[PDB]
C-alpha cells in the first residue's frame, strides 16, 4: 500500500531477501520505485546540482539580453514577465559520448556528467541484473537483450523549470508510460511534482534526499511478458521545490530484437527496438498501403 | 502513353463520348489530369495571380526589414541571398470560412479568393459526377460519401517559393500520394515542375497556361476498391517558372465514414475519414496497447 | 516615505486637495502610484481576469498537445515540466482597434476587452487631466501634445507566466524606464512582484486588490521639462501570485511633435515621438553617416 | 571606367607599379576589387566548394525529412516546393579558432576550412600592406591599428541559397556598406549577383571564376580619413549561377582603438571598435539618458 522506498546497500547484507522482495514487488504492482543508498556520493549528485544549476542561470542571463533586444526592435519593452524560463538539452553516452561536442558546457562540467554517467550505468545494469534474478532469469540477461549490435543507447535528458502557475491548468493533461528499458530519475529539492497511476489514481513519489527514481518502460513488460507493467505517470513543477530534473535513459539499441523471455512464458510481441520507435514517431504510416492495412485492422 | 490533357467543355457537345473516355482512362491510369476549357474565366485566375504575388511581394519586403533588424542584433549585416523566400498559408472554405479572419489580405483579396473558391467547389462536384458516371454510380453519390454531417472539408493552399537549387538536391527525396478526395492545382506561369510516378518512372506535367491539374487521393482508390489509383508524385520548383501554387484539397467530412461502393465490388477497408488522418498525423500510437497490437501483425 | 496609495473618488469630495497633493507628490518622487476607487467596476476586472484565464487555458491544453506531438517526432516523451508556460499577446485600440481580427478570442472576449480598453482610456484622460492642474498647465494640454494627426497609440499587453523559478536568478537583470506616455497596469491577485528603484533601491509595489499601478513614461518627463521623471523599475513573477499583466500604454501619437511646454520652463529636446521610438528599436543607425556622427559625439 | 580586375601575382614582377596604382585607384574611387591569380590553389578552392556542397546536401536531405514530418502533424503534405533551401553558419579563426566544435561537420571539412581561413588571413595581411604602401604608412600598420590586445576578429559566413524568385521582389531592397575592416568573398559558378552602387547607379562585379571580390568597410574609410569609401551593395542570387558564399571578414579587435591616420590628415572620429558595432546591433540607446542626448543632437 506504501510508495516502495528502497535502501539497496541492503542487497549487501542479512536484509537482501526483504530487499529484493520490496523490488519485485515494485516491479509486479508499482511500476516505479526510489532508491536511497544507492552508492552514487552525495558529493558527485551535489556538484552535478550546482553545475547544472550555474550552466541555467547563465543561459537565462543569456536568454534575457536577446528578449530585450529583439523585443527593442518591435518597439516593446521586455519585461522579466515575458521570460521563457524552460531549458532542456540532451548528452548522449552509449554506444558514443556525444558530451564532449555538445554546445556551451564548461569543461569542468563535460568531466562530471561524464564520471555521473557511468556511475548510473553501472547502476542501471545492476538493478536490471537484480530484475534478473527476482524473475529467474539469469544475470547479464536483459543487458544482453538490450545489447542489439553496437550497445543499449543510453543517455540523459537535463531539464531547469519554472512551477506549474496553477494546478487546475494540468487537469485536462495526457500521462504516459515510458517507450524504453529502464529510466532514473535525478532531481533537486525534496518534492519531485512526479506521480503514478495506481488502480484509476494519481500517488506522488515520496520526497526524499539524494534519491533515484526508478521506472520501467514497455519493453522490460514485453521481455517479462507482462509480468512487470510498465505504468502511467506526470511530473508536475511544484511551487514547493524541485526545478531541476536529470532523466537518464538505458534503452534497448537500435537494432536489438525485443521479445517474452521464452522461460517466462496472450504472448507479447517480437520486433526490432528500432520499429517500436518508429511507430512511436509517426514514421510508419508516411505511406498508403501500411495505412490501408490498419484501417482494415480496426 | 501521353498524359492526359482534357479540354472540359467539350462533356457539353458532340465529343462527350471521347472526353468522358480520356477522363475514365487518365482516372484508371494515370491518377492525374490536366484540365483547360474547364469554365474558370481567364480574367479570375489571372487576378488570382496578380494577387496573391502582390501579397507576396509585401510579406517578402516586411520580412526583409526584419532579417535586416535581428541579423543587426548579432553584428551581422543581412544580405539578400539570406532570405527566405517560401511563403505558404491556408484558407478554408467548407464547411466554414476562414478567408475574412486570415490576417494580412486587402479586402479586395478576400472576395477574389471567396468566389475562386465557389467555382472550384463547384467544378470538384462536377468532376466528382463525371467520375459517377463513367463508374456506374448514381449522380451525387460521391458528394455524398463525403458529407458526413456537417459536409467536405475545403479548402486551398497559397504557395510562393524560389526555384530549386539544383536537381540532384532532389535526388534522394520521397514522394507521396495524396491522403485525401480530390486536387485542383492552380499554378502561374508554364512548367509546374510536378511529377508523377508511371510504371516506375518520372513523367512531367505538361506545360499549359490557364490549366487546372487534378487528381485523385486516397479516399477515392478506397470508395472505388482500388479501381482509380491515387497515385504518387512531387513536385519541384522550376528555374524554368512556376513560382507560385494554390493547392485546394476536396477532401471527405472529418466524421464521414469511408468504404468501398458495394456496386463497385481484395475489398478496401471502411472507416471514419478522421481516423485515417490521425494514422497519419501520428495520434493513433501514443499510447502502449495499441502499439504493442501494431508489432504483432508485423 | 510610503509608496502612494491613492483614493481617486476622493478627487469628488472634501479631500480632493490631499488627493491631488499625494498624486503631485508621487509624480514628483516616485513616479508611479497605485489606484484604488478609480471608477472601473470590481465586476468588469473580474471578468477581464476570468475570461484571460480561461483564454490562457485553452491556449496551454493545446500547447501541450503540439508539444507531445513534436517531441515524439524526435523520439522523445514531452513531460509537462517542458512546458512553456509564458503567453503574451497584444489588443490595438488607438488610434484603431485591430481586438476584432486578433486570433483566436471568443466574441464574448473582444466585446470585454473593448468596453475595458474605453474605461481605462477615459481613465488615462482623466489622469493627464490632473497631472495637467498639478503642473499649472490648460485642461486637455496632455491629450493635445499627444494628439499629433490620427490620435494617441493606445493598447494592451496581456501576458500570463508562470513564477520565477528562483531570486537570484533576477540578480543580474537590467531594469528601465517605459518609453511612452502613461501606463496602466492591471494584474490578479494580491503581489504585483512589481519593483520600482528609488534612491538606489528596490522597493516592492504594496499589494491591493482591485487596483491599477499608474507610472509615468520618458515622455511625460520631456513635456515637464524634467519635473516628472520616469523611474526604473521591473516586474517579476512571484510565487506568492500575480500570474496575469494587463499593461496599457497611453503614448503620443507617432507623428506627434514632444517638447518641454513653454510654461514649464537644462532643457529637454524636442523631436518627433516616432523618431524616439526608432532611436529604440535600433533603426537610426543602420546607415554609416550617422554612426560616424555619434562616434564623433562620444 | 572599368571594373578592377586585378592580377595579384603582377606584384612580384615588372607591371607591379600599373597594378598598385590599379589597387590604389580601386580603393579611391570604387571600394572593390576583383582578385585573381591570389596565390590559393584552384584546388583549394574546387575542394572546399564540393566539400561545403556536399554538407548543405545533407543538411537538406536531413532538413526535407523534418519537414515532412512536421508538416503530417498538423496533417499536411508537405512538398518540396515547402522547402528553405537557404542555409548559412559562421566559423570563427582569430582570435580563437571555434572550427572544431561547430555542430555537424566532417572531420575532413574542419581541416579545409582551417587551412583556407589561414592562406585568406595571410591574403588579407598582404592586402592591407599593399594599401599601406599605396597609402604612404609604414608596413603592418593597418594590422597594428586592427590588433587592439588579443588580436583581430576574423571569421567566414558560409551560405547556400536558392535563387531570387524575380528581380522586381529586390526592387525595394535596402542597401548596404560593411561595418568592419577589409572582405574577402568566395563564390561558385560565375555569375556574383553582387553589385555595388557608383556615381548612383548598380555596377555588376564581373563574372570570373576562381576570382575572391576584396571590398573595404567602414573602419578602412576613418583610418584613411575618408581617402578610401567603404562602398554601398548588395547581393542577389543569379537564376544563372552562384548558389554559394563564403565571406571571411577581417575586422579590427573587439577592443581596437580605431582612428585617422595622423600622416593621412572635416577628421573622422577616434572611437573604440566594439562601440561602433554596440551602436550598430542597437545596444547604446537601451537606456533613457543617451537617447534624450540624442534628440537634442537632431
Ligand atoms: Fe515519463
Ligand atoms: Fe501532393
Ligand atoms: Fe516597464
Ligand atoms: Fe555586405
Amino acid at each position: 500500500e506504501n510508495f516502495p522506498i528502497i535502501s539497496l546497500d541492503k542487497v549487501n547484507g542479512v536484509e537482501r531477501a526483504a530487499t529484493m522482495e520490496m523490488i519485485k514487488d515494485a516491479c509486479e504492482n508499482w511500476g516505479f520505485f526510489e532508491l536511497v543508498n544507492h552508492g552514487i556520493p552525495r558529493e558527485v549528485m551535489d556538484t552535478v546540482e550546482k553545475m547544472t544549476k550555474g550552466h541555467y542561470k547563465k543561459c537565462m542571463e543569456q536568454r534575457f539580453k536577446e528578449l530585450v533586444a529583439s523585443k527593442a526592435l518591435e518597439g516593446v519593452q521586455a519585461e522579466v514577465t515575458d521570460m521563457d524560463w524552460e531549458s532542456t538539452f540532451f548528452l548522449k553516452h552509449l554506444p558514443i559520448s556525444n558530451i564532449s561536442e555538445v554546445p556551451d558546457l564548461d569543461e569542468e562540467y563535460r568531466e562530471v556528467m561524464r564520471d555521473f554517467a557511468k556511475r548510473l550505468e553501472k547502476l542501471a545494469e545492476e538493478l536490471l541484473d537484480l530484475l534478473c534474478e527476482n524473475l529467474g532469469l539469469e544475470k547479464g540477461y536483459l543487458k544482453n537483450a538490450f545489447y542489439g549490435s553496437k550497445g543499449p543507447n543510453f543517455g540523459t535528458k537535463v531539464s531547469n523549470y519554472p512551477p506549474c502557475p496553477k494546478p487546475d491548468l494540468i487537469k485536462g493533461l495526457r500521462a504516459h508510460t515510458d517507450a524504453g528499458g529502464i529510466i532514473l530519475l535525478f532531481q533537486d529539492d525534496k518534492v519531485s511534482g512526479l506521480q503514478l497511476l495506481k488502480d484509476g489514481q494519481w500517488i506522488d513519489v515520496p520526497p526524499m534526499r539524494h534519491s533515484i527514481v526508478v521506472n520501467l518502460g514497455d519493453q522490460l513488460e514485453v521481455i517479462t511478458n507482462g509480468k512487470y507493467k510498465s505504468v502511467m505517470h506526470r511530473v508536475i513543477a511544484q511551487k514547493d521545490g524541485a526545478r531541476m530534473s536529470l532523466a537518464s535513459f538505458y534503452n534497448p539499441g537500435s537494432d536489438a530484437v525485443i521479445y517474452p523471455a521464452p522461460a517466462l512464458v496472450q504472448v507479447y510481441p517480437k520486433f526490432v527496438f528500432d520499429d517500436y520507435m518508429k511507430l512511436y514517431a509517426g514514421l510508419k504510416f508516411q505511406a498508403k498501403e501500411p495505412r490501408f492495412e490498419a484501417m482494415k485492422a480496426m
